[PDB]
């Protein structure tokens, strides 16, 4: 029950971020969405993800439900098509629908 990323004030435990992946890419895999997720990541931000691209992300919702349509919130997990984890970002401390990283603890 340790914070695998913090988001802002808020902390995901390794199975908020598993779980979260794992919906992304079972929509990712059939080809779907909801609303528009899981969405092709381009990265101009420039995070230097620890497995390659091309990455998706898919909301990680602060109520740690999964997202499963509606409003997205602030935080995204990314991942690519083999499934592994790329990260965790958010909007939350960043100017616009530009991201910043979460930070592990
Ligand atoms: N400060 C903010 C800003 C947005 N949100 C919500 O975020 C969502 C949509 O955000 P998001 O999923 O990131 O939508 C983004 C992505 F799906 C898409 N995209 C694709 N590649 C990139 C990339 O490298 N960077 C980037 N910033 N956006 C990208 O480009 C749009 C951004 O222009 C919306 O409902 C907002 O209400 C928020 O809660 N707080």
């Amino acid at each position: 029950e340790s914070c695998e990323y913090t988001c802002g004030s808020t902390c995901y435990w390794s199975s908020d971020v598993s779980a979260a992946k794992a919906k992304g890419y079972s929509l990712y895999e059939s080809g779907d969405t909801i609303d528009d997720y899981p969405h092709e990541y381009h990265d101009y931000e420039g995070f230097d993800f620890p497995v390659s691209g091309t990455y998706y992300e898919y909301p990680i919702m602060s109520d740690y439900d999964v997202y499963t349509g509606g409003s997205p919130g602030a935080d995204r997990v990314i991942f690519n098509g083999d499934d592994e984890l790329a990260g965790v970002i958010t909007h939350t401390g960043a100017s616009g629908d530009d991201f910043v990283a979460c930070s592990s603890s």
